[PDB]
Parts: structure tokens; sequence; C-alpha cells
């Protein structure tokens, strides 16, 4: 029973909608077949994923294996071989683009605009949008193509 | 980690289903729950029995359970089964004859519970039995039951043989 990622696509904002850079699905092996759990962010030799996927658990990419490197529950993420990179924000105006990574599905972004929250430390932006289970950890892009945060999690503001 | 876990129904079988070609601890099948920030997600199932709480390993990781205003610690765990049980030893000890059907009965994500017959295939320590379907990620940990309504395995895991 250990995990393994398989790459889904490259990170592009669609205009009109190894270690190697892109969203990668999160899997599982159960005994008959396997599971996609969530999704992740590889960038600059590091993957990005929720905590709750993982659950630090150690993932496989082919032959070799990452090792986490930093995890924070309360914040629900977690990265392997390296610090925490995704440092952009959304300016909490324009739109953005969810390239969600569906179980048994290819890749699609989707325009749209996110919500606001009132949460405890500032408020908060939120995709409004439904997937099955195993599609948390989902890229969010900014026109720019720059990940400003996972589905699942909620999109800093700046 | 604030895990907890909300009853998702009665542990029955249900004789013509489909079929393929603390605070509380009451019995029944449960969703296992992980709280976010924006909300919350299953990651697993569980089976409430004889006042003790059964699921997955890799479900909870040893985490405490949260079941009403009160709190479930986990009394037992093996990985290499990737089993856990909360306030008292694994009491499931019934197992599959390795001849007839058997149930599923899942408990998807944001979905209801839903019985399913099938003959699970065989393998080659010993034997085992396995369920060949297809269920999302927190699906795990969702009891098999043989026609008696005993839990005979867990979603994810094996179907023990008579052995």
């Amino acid at each position: 029973v250990d995990m393994y990622i398989e790459r889904a696509g490259d990170i592009t904002w669609e205009k009109d909608a190894e270690t190697t850079d892109g969203v990668y699905r999160v899997m599982t092996r159960r005994l008959l077949g396997s599971t996609q759990v969530g999704v992740g962010v590889m960038q600059e030799g590091v993957f990005h994923t929720m905590w709750h996927v993982t659950k630090g658990a150690a993932l496989r990419s082919g032959e070799g294996r990452l090792d986490p490197y930093w995890g924070d529950v309360k914040q629900d993420l977690v990265s392997y071989c390296g610090p925490w990179k995704l440092d952009a924000a959304w300016d909490g105006l324009s739109e953005v683009q969810l390239l969600a990574v569906p179980p048994g599905e290819r890749a699609r972004n989707i325009q749209t605009l996110p919500g606001i929250f009132k949460t405890k430390d500032g408020d908060i932006g939120a995709v409004a949008l439904d997937y099955p289970a195993g599609t948390s950890g989902s890229p969010i892009l900014d026109k720019c193509g720059r990940v400003i945060g996972l589905y699942g999690n909620g999109v800093v503001i700046k």
C-alpha cells in the first residue's frame, strides 16, 4: 500500500475556457487496482499538495521516491523535496482558472470568480465548484499562469 | 488534527440490492471525516461494534477520533495489515467461507449508503478474497458483509478466507 504520482498535464492558462514541472495525480494502490486521492503541483523540483491527501506519506515518481520536507496540518499543506515554493497570491478581484484533474478524466481549465469568506485570520477566497473526492489539490491559476491556491484549500488574498 | 465521525447507517444485509455479474458509540457504519478551513472531507469509513470503532490504519494514521462531545482514543493498530481499533481490541472476528456471495456496504463521499452483492475473487501468507469494485478515495474501510450481516472484511483490505 504505497502512494505514487502520474503526470496529468502542463500548468497553463487556457486563453479560451521524474520531477518534471506540471500537475500530477496523487494515486494510492489498493488490493485490486488504484484510486486517485488528490492532485498536486510540481514546481522548481518540489511537489506540492494538501496534507489530508497524503498524510505526510512518502510518494513515488517512476523508480525514484520523494520524501516529505515540510507539512502544516492547520493550513492543510505539505511539500516534498524542498520548502513551499508557491508564493503567488490572488488580487481578490480578477477571475481565476481551476485546472481540475478529476479521477479517470482529462485535465480541464475553468474560469470562475471565487467567493469571499469571513474566516478568523483575515478574509480568504474560495472556488465555489463541485468535483469528485480525489480532485482536491488541483491548482488554481491567475492570468499569468502562476499557482495562487489549491482546490479544497482557500485562495489567499493579496 | 481534528478528525471526527458521523453515522451513515445500520449494518444490514439488503436482501434484494444491486448484484454484479465518549459522546456516542452506537453500532453501525460511520464516515471518517477531517475538518479543514473551508468545510470537511471524508477520508474513510469505519464499523462501530461492541463499543469499539474499527477502520483502516492509513485513514486515520493512529490519530484520535471524535464522536459527539466525546473523544475516541486508539487502542490497537497494525500498519502492515492496515488496521486500527479504538476503545478496545479488534472485535470483527467473522470470516468468509470462500464460496458464497458477499455485500459491500459502500459509503462513498457525499452519497447515501448502498449495498452491492458480488462474488469476490481469490488470491495466493495464505490465500485471501478481494472485491473487484471501484469507489472514490474516502470509501476505504467500508464493511463487507456475509448473508448473516456480520462484517467479514473492510473495503481496501481483502476478505479473509475461512482459515
